[PDB]
């Protein structure tokens, strides 16, 4: 629901935008202003979609979802936490002026005299009050319910200065404007909306624009002869003396910073001055060794993704066999145990890295068997009677039909029960890739390990022939697990199976190796267009396989 | 990898925030300056994560997943658009550049001599030149490797101002810190940058100080008692002249705005027209119109969960069943069709509404049936060839089927060939929860239908016996399908299931009704606590149907 104040927001900036439009039309064309009351509108479609106008088997099965709820109460807590604090600021500030009001003082006959000699023209309704005080180094005002008007002492004093007059008009105007009473009403609004930054931006333009209608006042009563005059005179006023901004709700002729500002003051101020070099030769020393922290961990690119780049180890040729692939594009490798030679299909394709997907369950098998969680006279692993996408998978399986039925729940367990350090060792010797094991249980599919084609026969070959670091019943049982088919040419072991994402098939594989009556091959089939299916794959597989001899014993 | 993008944000801002920092202090504590160099560390501290470096079934997995890709690219084209958009404005400031660089000239040797005796005593580098011309209102640097100071020709006849002395110097400065090439370097990197404003930000801090090290370097060759002159001297150019900023590149005495120039300006633009009333009118009017628009789509609620206070139509009684559920903490409805009672546990939470999940499919049947989209004679429906968490749904089923197994599969069919209004109307007619189907075919599973017990009760009962909107054969053949359990005391009918959320059993039900040998008793139970799940919200029912009489005939 934090999403309906964003809603709000929206809203508020549309009419926001809109009369800001118009703001900046107005003026470029005909020195138009918009009344500033119109911003109440804005505040008005702050709350629009804020304020609710608002007019037998048992079946069991997991749903995903995000609670997005626990952040909205995080957020509420926050803007509390706003309120408090801006609600805190705005009072501050009101009590120091309750505490210097208290201390103002009417002024006497004379004084009465020129300020009614000033404004008599105006004939208007005396219910503000003028007084002076011996805190203010220049005038400042504030509503209050009784509209006061505080001019120093030293200004009356210097009643020769004549620009008083100019000074009371200014003041005059923004008393009738009710400029500070504006102000603490969008204040409170501000406080309360503390979900729309916006509105202090807004309040920046309102008080600007008040300033320039006062102006427009003064001008106005005052002979335009008189103006070089007044523009230096009001100037000075920010020129003689040092600003400061405690009166954060109410008004004054000098309480804001610009960098003019700043300049003056630091020319006025004895600030010609030298620092030890020390200074900048630590903050850069420790910058630099910050930098050099976080760039031991800040790094990284799309290479993560991307294949394997050696030349092979043992001899080779490279394929064409785009025949069969057709719509299926994809890759593929064979290698030959007796000949120490591989076959390589689209070779840059077939050299990236891609999650193994169900042909993990090969090796995984494997490790399973090695470290006896399954072992050969009994394969078996448990399940928690929830229910799974396959028959094979809501009965407990053995290896043999977890590998053939490519078991994703016989698997997990097979991983949950094998230390990470095993696998690694194993992955390592193997040459299993990226070797990344991630922290997913089932890593292997759409995750963290990889391989590409050319690996995925390299690390098989190796899982069958040169990595000597598993037992000799973990790989014998592994082999009758993986049979698929066996006839008069070959017998053919492995597993197939999709990476499939959001309904789409995008990784299929073949992964394993050949019998043949001349020779054992090692082989891995990927598929990423067309339809790469895991039947599809096992088809392109064994069409190759079939060209190249080794399903047909030649 | 748009991540990288944001490592290179927070890396960047880390360094800047400590920086910024830092500088707070030695201004704030002792008036000590950092030379603004510093900031390419924040530049440099942005490069670090974009460093590249790293120092026998036929089986898929459907894995879920995010699309962020599509939002990388369409960002990176932005990010592209952006650098030409700056490119391109950097350039054509360059050109405006380009151009003054052509025209002006330098200057005689009584100038020279002035210039000279200026910097007599300074003793600097004459490596530089100074030029005029009509065209500068108010002198101007930039540096092309020439340190390219113009001043204005109109200034050149002003043998009396005694103000070159301050300008000088203060071009000096920026001249001799180069301060326009480090803007120009920077400006290239702030044009490469274009995914994170603080890198413009940043340039203003550049500037001030900029500024500041100029009156430095002018107020240190200045016998102090002039101090106050050149004060005097800074505001006169303030006040005396407008400013343009077609200088974006470069450095000048009056190139930029401020709120006093503004009034300034406003004092000197008489701009007495007047302005109609209708401006603010219209205005407002349209604003009103804008926010009717947004009001009569903008609208939020929590509401939408509130489950009901209303009174029943019948005769009830609360019930206390406490020691039946146990751990398993949940509620229980029952109604007997021959006193016109319901009976109701724990009502305040039996009241509550729940998505019905796996018991849905009992009013569905009815619905599919009388739209004849199943029937008797034929009561089946297509499959798609997916496969599903239950063997049963693994195929295409007929009612009775679908029914005991709850077939979702056939279930989902049977949702989107039943009219949504026909649908609608009944969970209307009916008063079946918050009567809301949604939009997805299957929302009755933890999604937009939901229903309380009491309710549920009340709608069956209904939908078979008092319901007239709904044919015979629907009627006949639901009872058929619904049948569960039976012996010589009672028939049990009805179904059970649980909605699961992230591996949790969340919402368990079993809903029915019993045909017995003295009458007919409708009911649900629903589980929430413990281990809410479909068989334990049947045993429980069982538990209390048999003590309601409701499995005896009592
Ligand atoms: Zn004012
Ligand atoms: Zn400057």
């Amino acid at each position: 629901m934090a999403k309906l104040l964003i809603m709000s927001i929206v809203s508020f900036c549309f009419i926001f935008l809109l009369l800001l439009f118009f703001r900046y039309i107005l003026k470029r064309y005909f020195n138009y202003m918009l009344n500033y009351k119109v911003w109440y509108l804005t505040l008005l479609a702050g709350l629009i979609p804020f304020i609710p106008i608002k007019f037998i088997q048992e079946f069991a099965t997991d749903i995903h979802k995000f609670n997005w709820d626990s952040i909205d109460n995080i957020c509420t807590v926050i803007w509390i936490v706003l309120v408090i604090i801006l609600s805190f600021k705005f009072l501050k500030a009101l009590l120091y002026l309750k505490y210097l009001k208290k201390q103002s003082l009417y002024l006497n006959e004379n004084e009465k005299n020129k300020i009614d000699t000033i404004l008599f023209n105006h004939q208007y309704k005396k219910n503000i009050v003028i007084r002076k005080a011996e805190t203010i180094q220049s005038p400042i005002t504030f509503w209050y319910g009784k509209y006061i008007i505080l001019i120093p002492s030293s200004y009356f004093k210097s009643v020769i200065d004549k620009r008083l007059k100019y000074i009371i008009l200014h003041e005059y105007a923004h008393a009738k404007n009710r400029d500070t009473l504006h102000l603490i009403i969008f204040n409170i609004f501000s406080i309360i909306m503390s979900y729309n930054p916006l509105v202090h931006i807004v309040k920046r333009k309102i008080i600007h624009d008040n300033e320039v209608e006062a102006d427009r006042f003064v001008l106005n009563n005052i002979n335009k002869n008189e103006f070089k005059t007044y523009a230096e005179s009001i100037m000075d006023s920010v020129l003689n003396v040092p600003f400061f901004n405690k009166n954060i709700l109410s008004h004054s002729f000098n309480g804001k910073k610009s960098l003019l500002k700043r300049r003056l003051i630091n020319i006025k101020e004895a600030n010609l001055k030298k620092q030890s070099k020390l200074i900048l030769i630590f903050i850069c020393i420790f910058t630099f060794l910050l930098m050099v922290i976080q760039s031991q961990f800040l790094m990284g690119q799309s290479i993560t993704d991307y294949n394997y780049k050696k030349p092979l180890h043992n001899d080779y040729q490279i394929l064409d066999k785009s025949k069969i692939f057709g719509s299926n594009s994809g890759s593929f490798v064979m290698y030959s145990m007796k000949k120490d030679k591989y076959y390589i299909y689209n070779e840059k394709e077939s050299r990236k890295r891609y999650s193994p997907n169900s042909t993990y369950k090969i090796y995984l098998a494997m490790f399973g068997l090695d470290r006896h969680i399954i072992n050969d006279e009994n394969s078996r692993m448990s399940w928690n009677h929830k229910h799974y996408p396959f028959d094979a998978w809501n009965k407990e399986q053995d290896l043999n039909t977890a590998m053939q039925n490519s078991v994703n729940w016989y698997f997990e367990r097979i991983s949950d029960q094998i230390p990470k350090n095993y696998t690694a060792t194993q992955l390592k010797q193997l040459n299993y890739g990226n070797k990344n094991l991630g922290s997913y249980k089932s890593y292997w599919m759409e995750d963290s390990l990889k391989i590409s084609n050319l690996e995925q026969v390299i690390v098989f070959k190796n899982m069958m022939e040169q990595n000597n670091h598993f037992s000799k019943k973990a790989k014998n049982q592994l082999s009758s697990s993986l049979l698929i088919k066996k006839n008069e040419k070959y017998e053919l072991y492995g597993k197939t199976g999709t990476g499939i994402v959001n309904g789409k098939y995008n990784n299929g594989w073949f992964v394993g190796y050949v019998i043949t009556n001349h020779d054992k091959y090692y082989f891995a089939t990927h598929l990423s267009d067309g339809k790469p299916s895991g039947k599809n794959a096992e088809l392109i597989s064994e069409k190759i396989l079939k060209e190249m001899g080794v399903l047909n014993g030649q």
